């Protein structure tokens, strides 16, 4: 049990540290479409859950996340990520992150990493976002509700085989 998100400790840390983000994420998506509290803290649990996959394998280089990267996330996404990843090594607290990465692993990372990292989390953000808007704007909701969300990610077979 090397780390959980939510427990009676760590969950201040975590809970809503991502939601103030996430808003701008879905704000450069999708501007006419309103934020919902409910669903990007859910979009949160999800982002989290991928940061805890790509720490199991116990990242120590700034390259080790491409490859962990490009050994999980299903083709098309996988390149996709990576090449953002990169392009950005070259919205979300990656400063406020770094600190906590070390805590989530328990070793020291340098502020490359971090930035490939989040960089990658968002990436996944802007994605999943990306998807729920189309289903909403399709709809005509002008709103993205977790169901939305929920029921958007469905319909995606790559995003939907990555989570479990």
């Amino acid at each position: 049990l090397p780390y959980e998100f939510f427990s009676e400790e760590n969950a201040p840390k975590w809970r809503g540290l991502l939601v103030p983000a996430l808003k701008k994420v879905q704000g450069q998506v999708h501007p006419t479409l309103e934020s919902n509290d409910d669903a990007l803290q859910y979009v949160e649990e999800l982002i989290l859950q991928l940061l805890n996959m790509l720490c199991q394998a116990q990242p120590r280089s700034a390259s080790d996340v491409e490859e962990r990267v490009q050994k999980s996330f299903p083709h098309p996404i996988d390149k996709w990520a990576i090449a953002d990843a990169q392009s950005a090594i070259e919205s979300l607290p990656v400063e406020k992150i770094h600190p906590l990465l070390k805590e989530v692993l328990g070793y020291k990372i340098d502020h490359q990493v971090s930035v490939y990292i989040v960089a990658v989390l968002e990436y996944i953000s802007a994605d999943i976002l990306k998807l729920a808007g189309n289903y909403v704007r399709n709809i005509r909701h002008y709103e993205i509700t977790k169901q939305d969300i929920k029921v958007a990610m469905c319909a995606d077979k790559v995003l939907m085989d990555m989570f479990h």
